[PDB]
Parts: structure tokens; sequence; C-alpha cells
């Protein structure tokens, strides 16, 4: 008696998943990079490690980061010596920080995205929360549902321990949720807090030390939906196609283990080298079907894992220096905020395009690409289309 | 020049997401429930706790579980005294077990599902892995991609620290992935291992003790896709509609925290009571639109969190005793395997329906319901349609 074909046709949306609002937030403590080597070696009681401090100074000087926002403060660190050591039992203390800070910071970003969107929060049907900092049950998705007062029947997707490519993963996921469900409006929150990874320096663990020069905190929230209501809602970017892949010859490039001493990162190959060697293949898969092969003719968003990734990609492809402007501005002002970075870069790009009177939200260009990079080595690709004005 | 409307129409699938294969697996160590109180009190050095042992005997006797399969053995437990205590630093040891066992066990289930499906594993486009036992980077999704030799470009969804309602969550997710992507074939793996939650008894923590009578290990894998190729592929169940909700007045009903001493569960309200009081609302939301209100006229799959949940639901609704047969058979033979349970119950149901010459894979009935229950208190609902034969 019941027709599933009829239900299916009635249940799905029609157009491309569209980003309709972006909002960001960061902890209030702004940490300058210029003075960080002195601060970090003094807070971790490592001033005697002279040669290691000089190496860290060089890491910070080459980082291309001017400042980062950190939940961790001098006061908090002085109350937690076990977090200040390279390797001490400290997960309970770290989890106590981040189980609360992840949803708190995510809430600030989400409220800003919901205000921009302008529609009732009761119309949010799906919620995706993503973090690499801590885990809990119920998760940060339940906490944000409670904090924001979303309907109890919001459909939740809790993405935990994902890693830095997951700004692309949440987009890939939101595209299918929005496109397959008529009326669906997805709240997407990436919220990343370095309290789980902060640790003291060790001269036999320089891969861990690199992270201390680069990682910073932040959250970004999106509203994603298909079939925007013309003039009530305001499209910013459309998603058209997505991929995820594991680069060949990259086993153990970025491993991260959550242990009694918190989250520790290793580094076993050449990440900038692997990303650079495999980005062309990713671009031809995405853009050959669209007939485009000039990679300066599209707008760019790349996870700024470190500046060398960006430099080697630019060099490999002969990108004009300006292509990575929005990416590098986020790296400069906020550091590497793991999954949230790429979403901050979308906000910077559309704000600067709008501010400067360009024709589209993608720097005046029609088609664009967003890349996430992280453990695996994983590359996430999202093909975007800009919107006029 | 490029039409996004044309790309979108060409990119999506047409019909309902369909389960095309189910495969399960469990650790080889079969632990009888009849003798478990003696074993568990002797392995945790708690034989002097006489009154507590009698309470545990009553829990085991009322469990309605005959046996469970456990990765943990007497030999492993004797090498890990910190896991045998109620609360000792032991996460590193537990993680070392489950980071390997989750993907190992998931691989066994997946190979069985892929064999049933009968198609090249190179046609798997999306992979969903779900577990509440341990976390790692790259995750168990990357490990299973490697172990099974899936294409490196499989699109992965790593669902960590989800909890027991997540057999419904992975179905909810796979439905959108399969339906919005033409040709997509999703491998779904739930793999749950009690090494993260096993711990010794404490008389002031009886909620933790209940879990020791009920939790068991197992993995289940599905192949999900839309537009099955007639006669090459073989539909088992179709998904039609899904929901997720948080029951009112259930704050802290099931909390689980991942700490230096592993994963510990609390229990603050009446779970059977909350589920029973809110299941009718869930059923009217799902089935009022389909015109059905006789809940004995549909086939049933319910997460067997414990037998009291099932009994109170049966009593509340006046379900005939037979409705929960497949659910109770899985609880009896495997215990509560968290997210995997509901997938084992689907396999038991379709196997017994086929074995006994019924007309559909849903016990001869057309429409069915699958429920997941877990932290929040969360209720996941999946409306299913059976297939003839």
């Amino acid at each position: 008696m019941v027709s599933v074909s009829e239900i299916r046709k009635a249940q799905r949306a029609e157009g491309p998943a569209t980003i309709l609002a972006i909002g960001t937030a960061n902890p209030a403590n702004c940490v300058e990079q210029s003075t960080y080597p002195d601060f970090y070696f003094k807070i971790t009681n490592s001033e005697h490690k002279t040669e290691l401090k000089e190496k860290f100074q060089r890491m910070c000087d080459k980082s291309m980061i001017k400042r980062r926002y950190m939940y961790l403060t001098e006061e908090i660190l002085k109350e937690n010596p076990n977090v200040c050591e390279y390797m001490a039992p400290s997960l309970d203390a770290r989890q106590d920080m981040v189980v609360v800070e992840v949803p708190r910071l995510g809430k600030e970003a989400a409220v800003k995205a919901i205000k921009e969107w302008g529609q009732p929060k009761s119309k949010i049907t799906h919620l995706i929360v993503c973090t690499t900092s801590g885990v809990d049950m119920p998760g940060a998705d339940y906490q944000l549902t409670k904090l924001l007062g979303l309907r109890p029947y919001v459909k939740r997707y809790m993405m935990y321990q994902q890693g830095a490519f997951a700004g692309g993963t949440v987009l890939r996921l939101a595209k299918d949720l929005a496109e397959n469900n008529k009326g669906a409006r997805v709240l997407v929150v990436c919220s990343e807090v370095t309290a789980v990874t902060f640790r003291g320096p060790s001269d036999t663990h320089l891969d861990s030390l690199v992270g201390q020069a680069l990682f910073g905190d932040g959250a970004a929230a999106l509203i994603v939906g298909s079939d925007p209501v013309p003039e009530i809602e305001k499209p910013i970017f459309e998603m058209v196609w997505t991929a995820q892949t594991i680069a060949p010859d990259s086993e153990g490039a970025i491993d991260g283990h959550l242990r009694e001493a918190g989250l520790t990162f290793h580094l076993l190959k050449d990440v900038p080298g692997i990303v650079s060697k495999n980005i062309t293949k990713a671009l031809v898969e995405a853009f050959e079907p669209l007939g485009i092969s000039d990679y300066n003719s599209i707008f760019w968003i790349a996870h700024p894992g470190g500046p060398a990734i960006l430099d080697q990609v630019e060099q490999k492809l002969a990108l004009k220096p300006e292509k990575m402007n929005a990416t590098r501005e986020v790296l400069s002002e906020y550091g590497n905020m793991s999954s949230a970075c790429v979403l901050f870069i979308l906000d910077e790009m559309r704000k600067k395009s709008t501010q400067n009177g360009l024709k589209t939200t993608g720097e005046g260009l029609e088609w664009g690409v967003l890349f996430g990079f992280g453990p695996g080595l994983t590359i996430e690709t999202v093909v975007l289309r800009s919107v006029a004005i």
C-alpha cells in the first residue's frame, strides 16, 4: 500500500548544499609568537635546554604565525605541572579542561553563525560537531544541543579524534545531509583546543616540538542547506563535489595517540613533500570533469598545517603568490587550529572579497577548491562554487 | 558555463538505501554467564566482598544472557592487575588492546559481509566505522582500509566514543551517503570491545557493576546501497525514514567518561523507565505518516541494553512476547555488544525468517522498526521495509 518511491521523492532536497552563514570564536588569551620561545621554555622549566630552545626559536621564526589564541594560560599551566612536562600522566586534567571548553567555544561560534543566518534555531535539523580535543559521553554534540537550546530531535553527528583534515570531512558530510533531506539545515561546528596536546620540550622528540610552535585554538560554525529561500537566506558558497584519499608512501606521516599523558603527535616522513607530490592528482580528479586545468583560475583554501606545506604547494603548481593570501592570513593571526582552520579561511575569503568590492565571494572567481590535510596521510578535497557579490 | 543543476542530477542516486549484506564476528573466548560471578570475583581479587558478590550473582541471574564473547582472557587479566582494579591508571594498556582488536574484529565481520555481497571490494565507495572502545589517529577506519585493501580514496566516516545507540546512528548516516550518491556502496562496521570498560567491583559503584554483568564483545558489518542491481545484488532490508532524539527528564541517565583508568559508566536515573515512557512518541512520529498504529503489525529490533528495557517496552505497548524474540536471542547468546547489537539482531531476524520459510526478511511482515538507546538519553529510530523471501 505505501509507496517508498513516493516517500523518497518527497523526502529529498533538490539543489546543491550551500553554506549560508559562517561564525568563528577563539579563547580570549592572545599569545604573541615573537615572545613564545621565552614563555614556553620558562613555563615548562626548560631554560637549561639551551640548544633545544634555539631550535624552537628557529621553528617559531619560520612558522609565519604572528599570534595564537590559547585556552591555556600561565595560571592554568602553573596549576598543572604534569601538563608542562613532556610526558606525565595528565589526561584527566586535560579532559576536564576540554570537555567544557570545546562546547563553550563552539557555542560562541555557533551563536554568531545562527545570528548571521537569521532564521529560528528550531529549524536546525542536523548538527555536526568535530573536535580532536578530548572525548566524552554524551559528547560535545549533546552539550551544544543543550547550550544552544536546539530541538532535542536534532540529528547529531559527533566527529571525535578526527585530526586536521576534518574541516574538509565536515563539509563532505554536511553536503550529503543537506542534499538528501528536503528542508534540512545543518549546523556544523569545529572546535579545537590545544590543552590536550600541549606538553614540555624534549630533544629526542623534535616532531612533538614542531606542534608547540604551530597549534592554536579556535572554533568555527557553519549553517549548511540546500534550496535556500531566495532573499530570506543568503548563499555564500555552494559545494559541488568531494573526495577523500590516502597518499601513497605516507604511512606514519602524522600519527597521534591519546594516552594517559594526553595527545602526542609523531611525524615520520616529509609532510610538505607528500602533500606537494599528491596535490596535482587531487586537482585533476576534481577539476578535469569541469574542464578546468589552470589552477590559478580557481580560488584556494588549504589547511595551513605549516608554512612549508603552503610554500611547496605554491612552488609545485606555480600558483601566483596571492592565491594563498586568505590561507596565510589565518595562519598568521591564529596559527594551526586543526579542523577549524579551513572554515576560518572561508570566512576570511568571503569577508575580504565582499569588503573589497569583488564580484564573487571567491575572490571574484567562479570555482574554488578547499583542501584538508592530516593523519593517514589524508587529503580531503571539496570543490566549491562562489556566489555573486 | 558549467551547470550545477546538471551535475547534481547526475550525481545522486534514485531509490531507498538498502542493506545488501550483513556479516558478524566475535572474539574466540566464550564466557559462560552461569559461572561468571565466581570467575569475575576471583580474577579481580574480590572474594572477600561477600555481599557484593551476592548482588552480582543476582545481576547475572536476571541478565537473561547465557554467554558472551570476550577479547579479555584470564591470561590477559593476570598480566594487567590495574585493569582488574575498580579504578587504577590503565588507559594505555587498554588502548594498546583495543586499537588493534577493534579493526581486527571489524575486519573479520567485513570480509564476511563482502563475501555475501559478492561484488568487488573496489566498488566500496564509503566506509563508516563505529566504536566506543578506544580512539587513535589515524583511526580504525584507516586501519580497516589498510587491512581489507579498500581503495585509498574510499570516503571514510570515523564514529568514535559514540555509545550504544550508534547502531542506529550508522544506519542513519549510511542512508544519506547511499541515497545522495549514484553508485555509492557503503561498508558499515560497528566493532565493540569491553577491554576499555572492564574493571573490578566496588560496593559504592553498583551502576558500574551492572555493566560487568551485561557487556560483551562483537563486530557487525553491512553493505548499504541504493539502486541495487537486480539479481546481482540481493536486498535484505530497505531504510525509509530515520530520527534521533533526547528523552526529556533523562539528564545523566547514562554518562561514560574516558579517563586515565579507562572508560567508566555511571547511571543516574531509571533507563528502562525513561525508554518505556518515551517509546510511544517515537513510534507515532515514525509510523503515523505511514498510517500504522498497531505496533504488533511491524517487525521489531531494539537495542537490548538490559532485559528490563525490553520487558518494560513489551509491557507498556502490549507487544506480543514473540516480537522481541530476535532481540532476546542476541542478548542471550552475545550479551550487550553496544553499537553492534542491533546489527546482529537484523542478521538473526533475516536468517531465521529465511530459514523458517517466512514470506519476508522481517518475519513475514512488511514494515519494521529498529531502535538504538544510549547516552543522552538518546533514542535512535530507523524505519525499515522488509524484502520478499
